[PDB]
């Protein structure tokens, strides 16, 4: 279906430390997106390096890897129609200072390096990120569509 | 006045079923718009066709008419300066996935067919919609202006 | 059955004027109680005296009648298991200053005469109050059983 | 330490289905309790029976084991001073209708069978429940004491 | 009248450092209590000792003085009927773990030493505390009574 | 250096009277901006004219001066990276009706004359406004950077 689209979201160590996990989950739940995977973990260097592989050649890659592996991360997978692009709109933009009020980064962030949450940029990136962070057993298979949310 | 402008708003069956009525009323109350009419009802095919008349030649007309009659609707009328255009901005856009975080559809909707709330598109549409859903007795006549909201 | 119990609730002129209608409705909706009746109206002296009949010989009767008729009131009917005793608990006690934080009066009221909301004191009072404020046509007959709320 | 006390909390299938996971996590985070374990899973009949082992001879045991395995559950472990007793106070009482406004069950529940969340009744039950639902690797070891929350 | 009663409230350094100032102020404003004095300051040892004078011979006195001077404090004065006792009820009890959900300490605190906010225990203590923290010029004199909050 | 930027914000008499002080302070605190100055006062014509000096020859100058002196104002100073531009984004635009939902004016305002809060338009205007409303003693000097908010 088109309503079975999935995105990977990570509440970064700064979002976890600031106690924003519930606030964030509650925003995606109110939207109508279904939580199909959820876990708290301290990421390994390998998970971090494979996750941010598009920034591997840039000077700040080291710091990104160090910071995401510096403390607990809440990894989640949400399912819904256009969940990839929608989840991103809900987060805001790279710079939290330029992110609109009402968005996660707009409401809670001030620094690019401490930008609370990260989401998949595309359906291809999502499917790769989901497989990396989660095992098939850790993901829901039975997802009954809400007739209140979908026509 | 100007500040006596009125708009018609309908919390659709999906918005009532999902328990979003108070959430929605609170947003317009916080804004400074005065509730001049309020009721819960199951709309008739008669009322629905008349309400959705601007789309009577479109292929989706029947579907809009079927859905708005499928369960209880919370019908309301708000009064304030630029309430028609403002109420619409507060709702978001046709596609809830494209609606900005901070708006009703932006925060709670995923599908065009399940887009929670509908509002008048113009002052002319509002005056027609208000007369169609409400009787003069069901509307407030005495509206004292709040000196904290109006200069 | 027992989950089909109904209570009458009135957001008094002070609760309406202060813009607390959406806040209050959202509280009962969150709880799992179903809205089966809703309307805004300016009560007549006849409706006000009939409503406050149990206190018709008390010195404060006139004052209660004068205030409930002084502006718009939001009249509602909620359905659920033990809704009568549960709505009262959610409201708090007669004196809002003695009402616990978390209740409507505890969170928003300071005066007995400006105590925002009133609810039915018993199933008997509820059935009488509902018939007095609402016509059978104004009340839902089809109430969808929620399997997440009720075992 | 005393501040290193841990409790096991489960958002039951009804709490997950109603989209209350984030609302719940936010409440414990706002309090100052640290999340040390988190996961979503559909529990097996075995894990449910071992979890509800204290009631294995009671007539309602079967019903509790059937319901907790009927859909996804969000399993969590929180750390803090008096977290076992405090989480329970935050949840409310067995009957959500008797639970005080401000508590989780007092704000969102109407039925004993659909009472959203369950928490450990003691430190001994917590240590057993934590070991039963989580592997030592799934739980945090490094827990930074907040000098704003602890003297 | 008796609606002119005043209380002194202090958001302690832990309260301020955790970013609970606006949350706390919103609660008293929603209640109907009028803010008649407000300031942020780092208290001097002299002001701290004078404030905590009733406990000057207790073993914990030193610790209370050390902590209230360790960082910024948001000092405020609220006016309204029974504001002294009501403000205390809103705060909760000495131990935040024993404080009811819905109270400031019940919702946000875990430790007696980090109990976010302090309020006057009596009208006599309030009048003394107000004079100690505020100059007559720093306090409002013109307080128009809200007819929506007082009969 | 860059994270030490400061802005001046004034919750205008309309914002104070509508009890919005707590809501506003919370928004800036959630964001990660540090409150370095805070006070409630009734501004003098001298302070008002100096504050609104950039518009001293515009026809609306008198109206702005009259209104900001008509009741209590909550003056505050926030510190953070890009706080001047970010605080304006959080306020919205001049016309609250055109302000996006999620912004303060977008969420609570209807009139240009009653637009709840004013903020510095530039770093130069901020430094001037801060020195005008606050004495150096009234401002924090020791501001430890939060490692959860800054890289
Ligand atoms: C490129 C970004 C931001 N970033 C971190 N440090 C720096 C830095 N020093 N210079 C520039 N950019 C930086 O890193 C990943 P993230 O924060 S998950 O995501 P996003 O939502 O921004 O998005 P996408 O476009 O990666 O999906
Ligand atoms: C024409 C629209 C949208 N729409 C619903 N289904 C479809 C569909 N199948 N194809 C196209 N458009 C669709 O219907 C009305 P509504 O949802 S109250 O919203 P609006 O706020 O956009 O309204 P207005 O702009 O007319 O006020
Ligand atoms: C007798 C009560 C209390 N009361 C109101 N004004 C006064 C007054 N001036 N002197 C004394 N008592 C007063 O009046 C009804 P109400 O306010 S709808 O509701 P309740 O929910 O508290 O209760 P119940 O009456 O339905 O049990
Ligand atoms: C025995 C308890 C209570 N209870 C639930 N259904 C029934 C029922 N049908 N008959 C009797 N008792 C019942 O079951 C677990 P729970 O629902 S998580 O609740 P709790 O958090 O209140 O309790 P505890 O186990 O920590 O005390
Ligand atoms: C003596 C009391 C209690 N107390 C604080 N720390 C300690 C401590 N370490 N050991 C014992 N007792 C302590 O101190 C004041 P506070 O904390 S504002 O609270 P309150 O609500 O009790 O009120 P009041 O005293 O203003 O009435
Ligand atoms: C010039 C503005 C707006 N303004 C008020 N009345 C009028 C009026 N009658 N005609 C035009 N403009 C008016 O005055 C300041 P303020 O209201 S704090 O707004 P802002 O914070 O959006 O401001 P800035 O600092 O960016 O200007």
């Amino acid at each position: 279906k088109v309503n079975k689209e999935r995105t990977f979201l990570a509440v970064k160590p700064d979002g976890v430390a600031r106690g924003l996990v519930g606030e964030i989950i509650a925003r995606y739940e109110k939207k109508g997106f279904v939580l199909v995977g959820l876990k708290q973990l301290v990421p390994t260097k390998d998970l971090a390096e494979s996750h941010y592989a598009e920034h591997k050649e840039r000077p700040f890659f080291g710091g990104l890897v160090s910071f995401i592996t510096s403390g607990p991360v809440v990894a989640m997978v949400f399912e819904g129609k256009g969940v990839v692009a929608s989840a991103r709109l809900m987060i805001g933009v790279t710079n939290p200072l330029a992110s609109a009020p009402g968005s996660i980064r707009g409401d809670f962030g001030v620094d690019v390096g401490r930008n609370i949450i990260g989401g998949s940029d595309s359906v291809e990136s999502a499917n790769r990120e989901i497989a990396l962070w989660f095992k098939p057993e850790e993901l829901l298979t039975e997802v009954k569509p809400n007739p209140n949310l979908y026509e």
